[PDB]
């Protein structure tokens, strides 16, 4: 890598990011006048928990599919040996789907698209995660106040899942050599955009894992 091999790396993790972001930018940006009504949120806070939790598991469900696709499109991730792959989506999936939530979450409202419109932490209720719940939000409010565009989500996810320091990897030489190539080119595009602010105004790394792993927690109970 020279320089033209780390702003193809760039345009390629940004391509298989666009090929998999789930839900087009434009259309979530067009619905955020769709909001739920006071009936519709009250139909959501009357359900089961069970069946919130059914609903929520299979969206998440979804989700993980689409960040599972990013990474078997992004270009190193695919040689690594298959317990590295594994080990790499198992410590990491979740996490990049709370950070992909950012463009899903409407600022101006506090609200999220959610089953075809936006709705407020309100609309889950039901499950009794008030307090998770309320830090997910607060944690795509944080993301959406710096305005974070497409191609700074998806490399930004792509080093949260190719990550050296996960304990597990049978060759942790080549996922840093993988990294390492990865920030370089996270670093060029935030200069070539003129964005090199938003690298103390990001989130620290503990406070995602701390957030995920809350979450892993609620996956039981
Ligand atoms: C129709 C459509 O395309 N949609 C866009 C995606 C959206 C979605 O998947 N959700 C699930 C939704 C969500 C809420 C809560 C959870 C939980 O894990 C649950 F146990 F209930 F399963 C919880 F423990 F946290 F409570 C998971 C997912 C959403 C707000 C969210 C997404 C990612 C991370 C955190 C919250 C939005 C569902 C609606």
């Amino acid at each position: 890598a020279s320089l033209t091999e780390i702003e193809h790396l760039v345009q390629s993790v940004c391509k298989s990011y666009r090929e998999t972001c789930q839900l087009r930018l434009e259309d979530l940006l067009r619905q955020r006048s769709n909001i739920f009504s006071r009936e519709e949120v009250t139909g959501y806070q009357r359900k089961s928990m069970w069946e919130m939790w059914e609903r929520c598991a299979h969206h998440l469900t979804e989700a993980i599919q689409y960040v599972v696709e990013f990474a078997k499109r992004l270009s190193g991730f695919m040689e690594l040996c298959q317990n590295d792959q594994i080990v790499l989506l198992k410590a990491g999936a979740m996490e990049v789907v709370l950070v992909r939530m950012c463009r899903a979450y409407n600022a101006d409202n506090r609200t999220v698209f959610f089953e075809g419109k936006y709705g407020g932490m309100e609309l889950f209720r039901a499950l009794g995660c008030s307090e998770l719940i309320s830090s997910i939000f607060d944690f795509s409010h944080s993301l959406s106040a710096l305005h974070f565009s497409e191609d700074e989500i998806a490399l930004y996810t792509a080093l949260v899942l190719i990550n050296a320091h996960r304990p597990g990897l049978q060759e942790k030489r080549k996922v840093e050599q993988l990294q390492y190539n990865l920030e370089l080119a996270f670093h060029h595009h935030l200069c070539k955009t003129h964005r090199q602010s938003i690298l103390a105004k990001l989130p620290p790394k503990g406070k995602l894992r701390s957030l995920c792993s809350q979450h892993v927690e609620r996956l039981q109970i």
